[PDB]
């Protein structure tokens, strides 16, 4: 049973909708644009989105592909999932647009000090779903308060500036590992207790200076990992600084957030803590739960490697709106 649809026009397109959503009002830009709605069958408010030139080039099919693909695994509390996709199309001679269908979402969290209490749910909220994200073999890569939306009682939901990126996310460095996500945790948990911007680098080099002022040059186990005879002479090539008392740059902190946070940044990704771990840290034993942390479904991200032809990924692409199960 296909439903009915309507068609409207929004921010200058043509949308065809099945009628259970209900008057949606743009939320906004230059990607796939946004539409809030009212869901009938749920109750619920939801974000409603159009992908713009889903199939228009090969990048542009396989975009949208990883799109769906990505969603489509997600089931967890902590992080975003589909609650619907759909298409107009009833062959896929006809296809063409496609449509996702996710929570409407109240506050990201962008914004004062909060009490060492919510940092601590909050925090732990976001590991939760790194737990999640990380055991199916997934790097989040761009975590920061904007991707992650929380609602009215406070539960909170990672959603897909160089401030919160590891440094070795930025610096290009292949001994990178899933721990940048915990970097960039790091970074805003930090942003919670103070109130204030850890890094705040006004430029790419600036960022890396802060960096190092706080955690030091990097030690000797760290050199002995560097491969380019120039990187390794221009790293010591830096004002040779050492590390500082995280107790003394997060005064009045809880010394088990402070802890921590001196497990989440560190320069070398080999010696910082696991999501998995830090759920474990004292820091947390008022929310930590080990049989309400679930780990993920393995992900077969195979397709990444792959060079294909448009109707191929937007074959593919059908056949995943097809079989869509509703949660």
């Amino acid at each position: 049973e296909r439903p009915t649809f309507y068609r409207q026009e929004l921010n200058k397109t043509i949308w065809e909708v099945p009628e259970r959503y209900q008057n949606l009002s743009p939320v906004g830009g230059a990607y796939g644009s946004v539409c809030a709605a009212f869901d009938t069958k749920t109750g619920l408010r939801v974000a409603v989105k159009k992908l713009s030139r889903p199939f228009q080039s090969i990048i542009h099919a396989k975009r949208t592909y990883r799109e769906l693909r990505l969603l489509k695994h997600m089931k967890h509390e902590n992080v975003i999932g589909l609650l619907d996709v759909f298409t107009p199309a009833r062959s896929l001679e006809e296809f063409n647009d496609v449509y996702l269908v996710t929570h409407l979402m109240g506050a990201d969290l962008n914004n004062q000090k909060l009490t060492d209490d919510h940092v601590q749910f909050l925090i732990y909220q976001i590991l939760r779903g790194l737990k999640y994200i990380h055991s199916a073999d997934i790097i989040h890569r761009d975590l920061k308060p904007s991707n992650l939306a929380v609602n009215e009682d406070c539960e909170l939901k990672i959603l897909d500036t160089r401030w919160y990126r590891a440094p070795e996310i930025m610096l290009n460095w292949m001994h990178y590992n899933q721990t940048v996500d915990i970097w960039s945790v790091g970074c805003i948990m930090a942003e919670l207790l103070t109130g204030r911007t850890l890094f705040p680098g006004t430029d790419h080099i600036d960022q890396l200076k802060l960096i190092l002022r706080l955690v030091g040059t990097p030690g000797a186990e760290l050199l002995k990992k560097i491969s380019s005879e120039s990187a390794r002479n221009y790293i010591q090539s830096l004002t040779q600084m050492p590390k500082m008392n995280f107790a003394n740059v997060f005064i009045g902190a809880n010394p088990l957030a402070v802890d921590l946070l001196e497990k989440m940044l560190v320069l070398d990704s080999d010696k910082r803590i696991t999501a998995a771990q830090a759920l474990a840290h004292a820091y947390f034993a008022q929310y930590h739960d080990p049989d309400d942390e679930p780990v993920a479904d393995p992900y077969d991200q195979s397709f990444e490697s792959r060079d294909l032809l448009i109707d191929e990924w937007k074959s593919l692409t059908y056949d995943e709106v097809i079989s869509f199960v509703p949660p």
